């Protein structure tokens, strides 16, 4: 479990296979025997020719909390799977996404820092005190609902193969991603790297596209 | 150029094929020459005996404007094309969707429907301002853009197949879809309807599953 | 590992997760604790409302012996994983599928059902030799390959979740598919029921519209 | 309509848009006005910035004859929708791919390339007579086609968007791949070309990692 930026998390809550599963599934092999040097390089080999398929064979779940703004860039990977909480059918909880001061660093506002931190705070908590009169007048949940801002916290499972995995990662580990989804990013790279140190070693040399991952 | 809603649309853009091409397909026909009765048929086999393969050589592009909340449950549909206006890129308008007072009926509610409506205005209204304050502040509008809430509007492309069309149908022209997006349904599948009227009526005989275009 | 046919196989390499993953996927779930009764209506109450998308999380990975008319119409279900051995890239065995003469129950056929057994024993011998001879007077594998014929047996990877895995089932598992891909069929049902329980058991009650594994 | 090998061919049957189908997807454009420099400006931004999902506004529908060997490749291109002739629900027709004597150019044999020639002729000839007499004696042709070669010519209906098109030509339209199909996918280019003349010079100059098409 790591956390992210101000209430966020990223979490494996299981995952199939290895570095092997990929090795196995290129050779069509019967052996469930490791040999790293021939194992190792069998992977980048597939990595440096753009041969991904037998990546597909390694696994992940995750269950994520991120604010709505993140969540819906996040669904626009097709080649994976979601559950996500229902604002139809449940109360959505008190949790909004307040950027730090530190995330204006660079640019130059015409009100501190600080007081677009507060003004942040104080649209969300009188969007939320409607959705609570709204839901608490009888109007439904799913209606109710509509007022909150995109940076209400929503969570997810997501269901996705070390191929699509890396595909997310060129995207969304690199600079022209929203900083926010950057974070979450790393942490999933953080995670699948800790789980297949080889296949990701291979794509950091051969096939990643993002700018970042070579940089930390 | 379908109206939804108080200021949504559904729009044609561009399609491939009719009733003809799923029939073509289904052959693997070198005619290109009608026969109603035969080709009808046909359709009808495929689609009462599931099968419905020959129906992805069909293909819409659709212009749809809809609330954020609609669009996110319309792009949970993964197979199919999305393209979508950018808040990082660009600054949103001032546009939201306030339910009629119509919206209620069959709710009891302890404060009067034009109050509601009038109460998601006001917070719509305030929001909106700080949006606009941050923006004008120098906050980057990827940021500012957060405090903005579910029902502001936005527009997408969406290229799908009659296959995975059908499926969307199957799913929001449907009761148990939010009501918001069974309008928007509504208007997918009369163009459906209109384009391609021997796979509409077989689908709706046949595989249709919902509990709404029967009875309109 | 479950023989199939005169001499190919299905065996589970590898699996992620049980009935209990679909489970907390629905209700993206904390807990990591079983409550049979609750768990499983929640199970039923998915399946026989059409709401599959939690099933996605449960993935197996299969290794497949089957020949190659088989392979063709598996290879059809495009929302998995595959990787298979290369005719190209190496030299295939001399192992073919002889159907029995059971295979002609309920056929009246104007030569001995044994004599068909051996008509195509022949001629895949035939074939093979062929093969032989053009890759050993130096004629790439990648083009000596191309007389061998259907019945020639391959092998693959297969990675699949439990809802692919289950439209598989509605299709290959019943009467309309080719009797040789049914057994197979049968043998991935009798896995998934081994693994999921649950799932396997909903979905044969609400689900499951072939005609073969109620009647098993 | 292009003859590929000795019988085989790609036809367009369909298509749905051009370049301006990408631009407008890219910009959720209302407008349904052609800017040159503009357009083309943009499409290859998007291009050379990996933005490809504006592309896949782009649909195609060939009609493809080609061996078997040829077609279980391209089959393997999954974001995609095929259509093809049934062995098991009727008779396949005498037609096979014979390799010329130029095939094997480069490669030293030690049977001389006509002899190669004919030996693939006589094998495949046997096999279909014995295919014929299976199907005569009643054998259900589902079951006698598991004789014929992997050289058999089969048909469908491919339909596919630009961009997956595209992955197909980096594959396939490239020395890696099999000489066979790299034939078809020069055709297949060549309408891509004909049709989308901006967004293929773009992906030729930005996106396209094969290594014939800049040659050709
Ligand atoms: C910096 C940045 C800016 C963006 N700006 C915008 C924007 O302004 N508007 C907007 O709408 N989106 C925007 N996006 C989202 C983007 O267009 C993609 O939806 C997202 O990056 C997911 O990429 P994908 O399609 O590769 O992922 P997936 O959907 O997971 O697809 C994975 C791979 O499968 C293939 N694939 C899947 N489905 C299809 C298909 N139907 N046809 C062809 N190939 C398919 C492709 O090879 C794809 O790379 C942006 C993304 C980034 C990173
Ligand atoms: C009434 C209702 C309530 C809902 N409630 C929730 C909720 O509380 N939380 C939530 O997160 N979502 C919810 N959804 C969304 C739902 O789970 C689906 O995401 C959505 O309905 C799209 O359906 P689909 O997967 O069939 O569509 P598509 O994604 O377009 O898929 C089309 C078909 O392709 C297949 N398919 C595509 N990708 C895969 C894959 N990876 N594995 C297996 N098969 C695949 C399936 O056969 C599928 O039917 C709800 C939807 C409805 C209609
Ligand atoms: C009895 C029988 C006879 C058959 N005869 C023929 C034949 O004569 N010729 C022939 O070519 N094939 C034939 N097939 C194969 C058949 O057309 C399908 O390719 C195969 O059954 C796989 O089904 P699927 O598309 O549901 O599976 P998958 O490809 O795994 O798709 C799973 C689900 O995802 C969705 N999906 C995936 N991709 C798309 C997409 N691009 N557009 C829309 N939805 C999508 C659909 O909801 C689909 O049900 C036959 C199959 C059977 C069982
Ligand atoms: C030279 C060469 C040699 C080959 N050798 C072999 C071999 O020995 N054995 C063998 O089995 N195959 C082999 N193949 C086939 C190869 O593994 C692919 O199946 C084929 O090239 C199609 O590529 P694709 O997956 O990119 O295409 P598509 O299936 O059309 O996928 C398009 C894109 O969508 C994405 N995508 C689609 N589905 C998924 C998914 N489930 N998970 C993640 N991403 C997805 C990927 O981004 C992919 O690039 C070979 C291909 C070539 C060109
Ligand atoms: C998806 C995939 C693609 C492959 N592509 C090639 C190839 O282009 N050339 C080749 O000689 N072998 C290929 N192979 C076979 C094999 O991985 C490789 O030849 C050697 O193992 C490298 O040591 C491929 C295997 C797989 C699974
Ligand atoms: C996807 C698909 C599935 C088919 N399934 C069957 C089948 O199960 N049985 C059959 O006799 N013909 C099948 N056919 C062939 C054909 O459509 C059908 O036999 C007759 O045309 C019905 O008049 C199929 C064709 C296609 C394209
Ligand atoms: C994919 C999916 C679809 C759902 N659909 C509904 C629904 O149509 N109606 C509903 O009341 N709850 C729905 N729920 C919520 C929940 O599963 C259900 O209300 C109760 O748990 C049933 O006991 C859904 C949950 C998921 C994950
Ligand atoms: C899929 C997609 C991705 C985009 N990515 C970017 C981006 O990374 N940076 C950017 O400034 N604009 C992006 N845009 C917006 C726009 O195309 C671009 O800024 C200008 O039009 C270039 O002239 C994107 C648009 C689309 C449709
Ligand atoms: O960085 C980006 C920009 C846009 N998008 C997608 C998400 C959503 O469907 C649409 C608008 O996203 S927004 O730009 O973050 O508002 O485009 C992304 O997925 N990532
Ligand atoms: O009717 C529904 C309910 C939920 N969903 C999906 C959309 C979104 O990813 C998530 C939450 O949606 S919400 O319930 O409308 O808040 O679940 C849908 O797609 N449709
Ligand atoms: O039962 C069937 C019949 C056909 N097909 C697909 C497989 C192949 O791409 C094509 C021809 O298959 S054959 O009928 O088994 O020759 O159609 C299947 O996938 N299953
Ligand atoms: O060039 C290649 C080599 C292999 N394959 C796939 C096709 C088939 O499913 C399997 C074996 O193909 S074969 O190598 O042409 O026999 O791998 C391809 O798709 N292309």
């Amino acid at each position: 479990k790591i956390d992210i930026l101000d209430k966020g998390f990223v979490e494996l809550v299981d995952v199939m296979g290895n570095d092997l599963s990929a090795v196995r599934a290129a050779r069509v092999s019967f052996d469930m025997g490791k040999d790293e040097e021939r194992d190792r390089h069998l992977i980048e080999y597939l990595m440096k020719h753009g041969h991904e398929t037998p990546f597909e064979h390694i696994v992940f779940t995750f269950h994520v909390k991120a604010p709505i703004f993140v969540a819906r860039q996040w669904f626009r990977h097709r080649i994976a799977s979601y559950n996500e909480l229902s604002g139809r059918y449940s109360k959505l909880s008190y949790e909004f996404y307040i950027p730090s001061p530190e995330r204006l660093e660079g640019y130059k506002t015409t009100i501190p820092p600080e007081r677009v931190t507060e003004k942040i705070s104080e649209i969300v908590d009188k969007a939320y005190r409607t959705y609570l009169e709204l839901i608490e007048s009888g109007v439904p949940r799913e209606v109710a609902r509509i007022v909150l801002p995109l940076n209400l916290y929503t969570r997810f499972f997501w269901t996705v193969n070390a191929r699509s995995l890396m595909n997310f990662l060129n995207l969304r580990a690199d600079s022209h991603a929203q900083w926010e989804i950057q974070q979450y990013a790393l942490a999933i790279a953080r995670i699948f790297k800790e789980k297949c140190p080889w296949t990701f070693e291979a794509f950091l040399k051969y096939a990643y596209k993002g700018d970042i991952l070579k940089e930390v």
